[PDB]
């Protein structure tokens, strides 16, 4: 079944947003305001940016057809992240952190 | 007199708010969301929140007597950084580079 | 899309390289469940993936686009992920093996 | 109460005197020696001049009522310096350096 699958990726959101992981989640909590940190190139470099409440809505808003479809938008997600900073900045740590809870649970689906 | 003064203070914090230190200076740009951090403890220890946006209201409606009532409560805004956090961590790093720009320009006070 | 192949190439040159060894062994051939008495292996993992099948097909030029590369990797990555434990060693050496490949596919032109 | 914080503020002082931050506290120890520099000026621009002995004297005098003076006292220090001094100056980068050690555990006290 395609929405039994889509529960579980449900599931896995609600741990990605969740308060254990929020030390290194929240970043990714909402869209990465280019405005207020003065960042004029971030649109020239993220052609589809993405984070957890654009993931949240799509979740809700029941536009997700399979898992695979989830999956592609969270690596999105932290790839725009490895795209943008560089590899010694703290937000890379984070988001390998969050990456691999979710790339963990991820792979437990049936 | 003193208004001569807190126009100087304007200046200050228009600078403080100014894209040139946002790279330090956006942690201070609004409240720190504890709830999404998970900050169960911000608001025991932190008793009196500020950030440059309550600081620009404050200024925005007059509601400053003089200059030193303007630098107690930018000063606050850095105390309570540097109380609620350990000195190892990133946010005092950048409390403190944004408190040099504040601190040197306070000083050359008219 | 052999530009972003050229790139991609790299990136598997990269993985097999010397540098990342100490965390990319368990990767290198198939997980030889013959040699550890895993019976249930090939029960949970369908579709098992080493970096030399990856090399062996990037060799065979089969890859169409940087998708299909990025399709075999990742799961290589996640049957590691499904059959063992979070705890276990090999999780956490995939996971900085992992790291080091979806930084360098991210910078891809 | 009062002598707690003031207990407080005595161990501030003498982690402000200490071997560890030497190296940016020497501009400091004793007052700015106008006749050793050859400063003509330095006390019509500076009309209270202040440092860490001349607060060590009035920490030992008692001399201060509360916290908020010792602290008053502390931060006219460092306003003089960047008062009188440009940015480009070691004095800043030192002054900048012990201030931001002063704040910090300024803050810790209760
Ligand atoms: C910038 C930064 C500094 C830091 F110390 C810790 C984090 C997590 C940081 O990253 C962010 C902080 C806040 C926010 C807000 C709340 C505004 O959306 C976003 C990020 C951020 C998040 N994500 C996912 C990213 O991919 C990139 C982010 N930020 C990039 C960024 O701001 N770079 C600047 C570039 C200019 C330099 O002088 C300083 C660094
Ligand atoms: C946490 C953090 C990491 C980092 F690399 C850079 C900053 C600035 C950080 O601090 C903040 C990041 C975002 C925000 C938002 C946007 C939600 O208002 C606030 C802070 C923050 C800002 N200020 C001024 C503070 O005094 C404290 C802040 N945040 C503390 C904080 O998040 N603590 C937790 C404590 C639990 C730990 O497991 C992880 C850290
Ligand atoms: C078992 C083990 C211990 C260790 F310290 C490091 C690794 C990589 C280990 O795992 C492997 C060791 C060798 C090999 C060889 C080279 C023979 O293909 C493969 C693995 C291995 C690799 N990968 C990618 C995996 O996902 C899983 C692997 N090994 C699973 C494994 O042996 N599990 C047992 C399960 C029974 C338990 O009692 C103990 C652990
Ligand atoms: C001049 C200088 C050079 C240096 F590498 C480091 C310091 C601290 C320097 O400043 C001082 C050196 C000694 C002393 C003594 C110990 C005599 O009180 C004080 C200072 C000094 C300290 N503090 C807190 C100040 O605010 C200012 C100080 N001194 C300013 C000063 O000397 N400026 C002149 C201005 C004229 C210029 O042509 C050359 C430099």
């Amino acid at each position: 079944k395609l929405s039994e699958q889509l529960k579980h990726c449900n599931g896995i959101l609600k741990e990605l947003l969740s308060k254990k992981h929020a030390a290194y989640a929240w970043p990714f909590y909402k869209p990465v305001d280019a405005s207020a940190l003065g960042l004029h190139d971030y649109h020239d470099i993220i052609k589809h940016p993405m984070d957890l409440s654009t993931v949240k809505r799509k979740m809700e808003n029941r536009d997700y057809r399979d898992a695979q479809e989830f999956a592609a938008d969270v690596r999105l997600m932290f790839s725009n992240c490895y795209k943008y900073n560089p590899p010694d900045h703290d937000v890379v740590a984070m988001a390998r952190k969050l990456q691999d809870v979710f790339e963990f649970r991820y792979a437990k689906m049936p």
